[PDB]
C-alpha cells in the first residue's frame, strides 16, 4: 500500500570488529527493493523529534517511498561498544552502508541526511569509497574536526562548544551505560550545573583539569585539550583533504550565526566542481532556527523552512538515488537568506560571482578605544600614522555576546554589543552614516598591523551593523591565535614589540547594511568563552593557572606604512 | 515482536453525517487487542515534529505496545467537509472514539493526549460520554473557548490570539484546499504580513473588518469578533460546566506565560474531586518551551522535560487504560515549577493547601504615576484617602510585554516591564526591598476601587517581580472591562465619575520573590494587543474607526474607606 510503512527496532548490526550497532528501519510498503537514506546518531536513534526538527519531515520520504535507517553510533544507547567521538565513525560508516546494500529492500541506491553530528558523520561516510552511496545531506556540519566546532581557523579552543557537548553527550553516556550507578545521580546535577553556566565551566584554571568531564568523556582532555595544535591526531579524523577527490553530491545547509558556518561552506567550495551541490543559508544559530533573537527579528519568512526544505531533499534525492533527471528543475544551485533586507534569494554560485573583495581600512583621529572614540573605516587608505593601544588581561576578557556561540547563550546570535562598548580593551571603527545600502555576501577576512608586550596572545575581530536606534548587532567574527599566525600546525612564538602583519579569519555572512546604518568593526584581544583565553606567556595555555598568566599591553598599527583593513565581500546589485 | 509496529496512511473513518475524516494508524506488532490513544490535529496529522515536541515522545507508547491514531479535523489536509473551530469536534470525537473501540485492534481502553488545538479537543471528547475513553491528557488548553483563548475572564477580546491564530489556520485551509488558486500566491505574502505585525493586524478600525481573515476564516467575525458577550454561542461550546460530572482521569499540563494558564489550572479544579486529576506547570509560553527568555533564563531544568513527561503520560495510561494499579507509585498529584528559585516541586493539591489569600492595599505619598511616583504596596490598609489619575488614550494604548502574549511576541513571558515604566498611564506600587523571602503561588485576583470620566472603560492589573539590578519581571496579568464587571453574559455600561469596587482576575502564578527584591504591581487601562482597546463609549467596540472612540479620564481611588488591593496566594515553608 502507497503511503504506509513499518518500523523494525533494535535490528543489530555487526561491524568489522564484531561489535553490533543498532539500528530502526522505516520501510515502505512495497514491492520490491527501495532507495535508502541513513542517519548516524549519538542521541539515541529512538528520540527521533530532538533533531528532526532541525532537519526535514522525513517521514515524508518514507511514505514516497525511501526507506530511511536510523542508528546509534557505537557505544551509545542500543548499540554495543565504546564511545569516542569521531575516531570510529569513518569505519562504521563503512560497514552500515555495506550492510545496507546487501539487504533485500535496498535497491543499490542510499543517501545520508541530517544535522550536526548527524551531518559530520555523513562526510566521514563520503570518504568509504561505498559506490553504493550516491548523494548526501551534512547540515550544519563540518569536514575538519579541528576548524569546527573544537579549534578554529584562528588556533583558540572553542571551549564553551567543547565543556558544553561534553556535558550534553555525559548526560547520554549515564542514560545509555548497563546498570545505574549511586555516583549518577549527583553526576546529573554536576552536568546541569556546567550547562547551566557554561562560562563559569570554562573560567576554572587550569582549564585542563575537568573531574567531572574528564571521567565521563576522557576524550575531552586526551584528544581535544591536549592537542592545541592541527596536529596528526585531527589530521587523522579530517575529512577535508579527502573531499577534492569525491563525486558525490552534497545538499549543504548552513547558519549565519552556526559554530559550523566556515566548514560548512568550505565543504560547499570542495565539492562543488565535481559533483551536484547545493547550498542553503539561514540567518540561525545551532540551537535558535526560529529566526526571532532578543534584538534582532528576521521574520517569519526567517524561521527555518522545514517543509521547503523537506520538498528540496526528496528532490535532490529523487534525481541521484532514483536518477530522475528533470527533479531538480528549478531549484537555485545556491539560496542564501540576505540578513537586512531579510529575504531569501537565489545565487548561481558560493562565493558570488562578481563579489568584490573591498579593503575598508582603519583610520581615524584620536584613540579608537571604546564606541565613543575616534575610529573610522574608509575605502580610503589612512593618512596618518597612528596606533591604538590597550591592555588585555586575561582575568578580565571580552565576554562573548552573540556570533557562533554553541552552549553558552548561544541562542542570540545577532547580539546588541552595546555592553561590552564602553570598554578600553574594546576598539571600534565604524563608517559615517550610510545614505545608500551596501551588501556584504560572502567570506570576510581582516588584516591587521599589530604589536605586543607579549610573547604570544590573540587578536579579535567582529563586523557589526549599528542601527538607526542604536543597536549594535554582531554579523561574523574571528580571532588568530598569534603562535598561529602563519600555521595551525608549526606554531612560533612572537617578539616582543616587533609589528606583524596578520589575517584574521571572521567566517561569512550576508548582509545589506541599509541607508542609516553604519558598518562597524570591533578589534580585541579576547572573545570569552567562544574562544579561550590567552595567558599572554607563550606557555601551554590549558595548562596555566590564572595567577600564571600575563597581562599584555596590545597594539593596532594604521595607516599608509599599516593599512590595517577588513576586507569586505562587496556585491553590488543595480 | 516486541517494539515494532506498522504505520497506515489516510485510514477514512465515516462520521454520522457520512463525511470522512482521514486518519493515521501507528500500531504496535501484538497479538491481540491493544489500548489506544487518540490525536485530533488541526495542522496536518503527517506533520507530526510541528507539535510533538511540546507533548511527548510519544512513539515510546506505540513501541510499548499501544497504538495511537493521529486524525485530520473535519476540513483540513485529507479530511473531507468544511472547517469551522470547534462547532463539529464533540460529535466528530465521539464518532471517532466509536470507530476506535469497534477496531479489531482496540481492546476497549481509549486515552488521547496533545497540546493546545489537541487539547482543548480531548474536553470536547471527554463530554460524549462513550465509557471506552478511560483516560485523557490535555496540555496548555480550556474547557471554556470563551475564557481561553479568544476573549477572557475579563471580558476583552485576545485580538492578538484570534489574529495570529486565523493567519496561521489561513496558512492550512490555502494548503489544504482541493486546486491551487490564481489568489493563493497574494493570499499566503499577505498572511505572512499579519505574522510578522500582529499588533499592525489588530491596529485597523473598525476592528471587524477583515477582508483576508474574512475571506479565508468567516468564523473570524462572524464567531468571535461578532460575539463580545460569553452569549450562547459561546456557551454551545463550552465545555466547562459539564467537567464536573465526568469522572475521567486527566493529566493536565499548564505553563505560567500561556494564554491558557487560567483555564487549564480550572479544569484541574473542576475534575479532581471525582477522578484521578494530576498538575504539570512550567514557566512556558505557548510557543516558548525552552526556560530561556530575553531577560530571564529559569536554568535547564525548566526547559520542557519531554522525556519526563513521556515516563509521566505512560505511567498514568498504565493506570487507566491497562489497570494497572500501582503504575503512578511515586508520581506527585501536582508538580510545579516554582520561579524565584527556579526549582520544580511536587505538592498534594492545586490551590496549595494552606495558601493565605492576603490583601497588599495600594498606598503612598503623591502620585503613583510611573515607576519614579509613590505608590506603595503593604499588608497594612492606607490610612490617608487618596486617588491616582491618568488619561487613558485608546489612540496610544499600553503595549504588550511578555506575560500570556500568544501570537504577538509570545516567546517573552516574564518580560522587563521597564520601557513602559516612564508612561503617565501605567501606576506603579511597589513593597519596600525584601529582607526575608515571599512565596506567592496560586490563583491572583486584584480589588480595584475605580472611577471614569467615560461610561466604559478598562482597567489592568500585572504583577511584577522588581530584581536588583532594575529588570522588572512581569509575572501574571489580567483586566476587566468595565460593561462585564458583574457579569460576562448581560452587560450593563457605567455612571461616569461613580467609584465601583471591581475584581480583575489575573490568572495565576508561582513566584518565590527573593531577598532584594520588591513586588510590584502596575495598574492602567489598556494592554494592547493581547487585549483590543476599550473605546471608552459603551458602544459595540469591533465596529468603531479610532476617530469615534474617546480618551478617558480614570482613577485609582485607595485609602481606608476604599481599600484597593492585590490579593496574593501567600505561601509561607519554613
Ligand atoms: C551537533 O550534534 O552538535 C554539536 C555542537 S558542538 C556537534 C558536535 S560535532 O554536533
Ligand atoms: C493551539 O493549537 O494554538 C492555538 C493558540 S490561540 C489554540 C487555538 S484553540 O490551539
Ligand atoms: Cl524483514
Ligand atoms: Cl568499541
Ligand atoms: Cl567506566
Ligand atoms: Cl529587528
Ligand atoms: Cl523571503
Ligand atoms: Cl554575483
Ligand atoms: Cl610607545
Ligand atoms: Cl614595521
Ligand atoms: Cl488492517
Ligand atoms: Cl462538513
Ligand atoms: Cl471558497
Ligand atoms: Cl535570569
Ligand atoms: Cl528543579
Ligand atoms: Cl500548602
Ligand atoms: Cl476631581
Ligand atoms: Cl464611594
Amino acid at each position: 500500500v502507497d503511503g504506509n510503512y513499518s518500523v523494525a527496532s533494535n535490528v543489530m548490526v555487526p561491524m568489522r570488529d564484531g561489535v553490533r550497532l543498532a539500528v530502526d528501519l522505516y520501510r515502505p510498503d512495497a514491492d520490491g527493493p527501495v532507495p535508502v537514506l541513513l542517519v548516524r546518531n549519538p542521541y539515541d536513534k529512538f528520540d527521533v523529534f530532538a533533531w528532526s526538527t532541525q532537519s526535514t519531515n522525513w517521514l515524508e520520504f518514507v511514505r514516497d517511498g525511501y526507506a530511511v535507517v536510523i542508528q546509534d553510533t557505537r557505544g551509545l544507547f542500543a548499540s554495543e561498544g565504546e564511545f569516542v567521538p569521531h575516531v570510529d565513525d569513518e569505519a562504521d560508516a563503512e560497514d552500515t552502508l555495506s550492510w545496507i546494500l546487501e539487504q533485500a529492500w535496498c535497491d543499490g541506491n542510499v543517501g545520508m541526511f541530517g544535522v550536526s553530528y548527524l551531518g559530520v558523520t555523513q562526510w566521514q561516510a563520503a570518504v568509504s569509497g561505498v559506490g553504493g552511496l550516491k548523494a548526501i545531506a551534512p547540515s550544519m556540519a563540518s569536514a575538519d574536526l579541528y576548524r569546527a566546532p573544537w579549534y578554529g581557523p584562528g588556533g583558540a579552543l572553542s571551549v564553551e562548544a567543547l565543556l558544553g557537548w561534553s556535558a550534553k553527550i555525559g548526560t547520554g553516556l549515564i542514560t545509555s551505560r548497563s546498570d545505574a550507578r549511586p555516583e549518577d545521580a549527583a553526576d546529573f546535577v554536576q552536568l546541569a550545573a556546567i550547562l547551566n553556566d557554561v562560562a563559569g565551566a570554562a573560567s576554572v584554571t587550569p582549564l585542563a583539569e575537568q573531574p567531572l568531564l574528564g571521567r565521563l568523556i576522557p576524550w575531552v582532555i586526551d584528544q581535544v585539550v591536549d592537542h592545541p595544535d592541527n596536529d596528526e591526531s585531527w589530521q587523522s579524523i579530517s575529512l577535508f583533504e579527502r573531499l577534492g577527490g569525491l563525486a558525490t553530491p552534497a545538499l549543504i545547509t548552513a547558519g549565519w550565526y552556526d559554530g559550523f558556518v566556515g566548514e560548512s561552506l568550505r565543504t560547499f567550495v570542495a565539492v562543488k566542481d565535481n559533483a551536484d551541490a547545493r547550498l542553503v543559508v539561514g540567518p540561525w544559530s545551532h540551537s535558535n532556527l526560529t529566526g526571532r533573537n532578543a534584538d534582532r527579528k528576521f521574520g517569519i519568512a526567517a524561521t527555518y523552512p522545514i517543509q521547503e526544505a523537506t520538498t528540496m531533499h526528496k528532490a535532490f534525492f529523487d534525481r541521484h538515488l532514483r536518477g530522475e533527471t528533470d527533479a531538480l528543475a528549478g531549484v537555485p544551485k545556491v539560496r542564501l537568506f540576505v540578513m537586512g533586507i531579510d529575504e531569501w534569494r537565489d545565487e548561481t554560485d558560493w562565493p558570488l560571482p562578481d563579489t568584490a573583495y573591498t579593503p575598508f581600512y582603519l583610520g581615524g583621529s584620536g584613540a579608537a578605544n571604546t564606541s565613543t572614540g575616534g575610529g573610522t573605516l574608509s575605502t580610503s587608505i589612512s593618512g596618518t600614522e597612528s596606533a591604538d593601544t590597550y591592555l588585555y588581561d586575561p582575568a578580565d576578557p571580552v565576554p562573548s555576546l552573540g556570533g557562533t556561540l554553541l552552549f553558552h547563550n548561544g541562542d542570540n546570535g545577532p547580539a546588541d554589543q552595546r555592553p561590552i562598548h564602553d570598554r578600553d580593551d574594546v576598539l571600534c571603527y565604524s563608517t559615517e552614516v550610510l545614505t545608500d545600502p551596501v551588501e556584504v555576501t560572502g567570506t570576510v577576512s581582516a588584516r591587521l598591523f599589530v604589536s605586543s608586550s607579549a610573547v604570544d596572545t590573540d587578536f579579535t575581530a567582529k563586523l557589526v551593523d549599528v542601527f538607526p536606534d542604536g543597536r549594535a548587532i554582531a554579523l561574523c567574527d574571528g580571532i588568530v591565535r598569534m603562535r598561529y599566525r602563519e600555521t595551525l600546525v608549526n606554531p612560533t612564538l612572537i617578539e616582543a614589540g616587533e609589528i606583524y602583519e596578520v589575517a584574521i579569519d571572521m567566517l561569512a555572512t550576508s548582509n545589506v547594511f541599509l541607508p542609516g546604518h553604519r558598518i562597524m568593526v570591533q578589534v580585541s584581544s579576547s572573545n570569552f568563552p567562544k574562544y579561550d583565553r590567552n595567558s599572554n606567556t607563550g606557555g601551554v595555555i590549558a595548562r596555566e593557572q590564572l595567577e600564571e598568566m600575563c597581562t599584555a599591553v596590545n597594539r593596532i598599527h594604521r595607516g599608509p606604512e599599516h593599512p590595517s583593513h577588513i576586507v569586505l565581500p562587496i556585491i553590488k546589485r543595480k
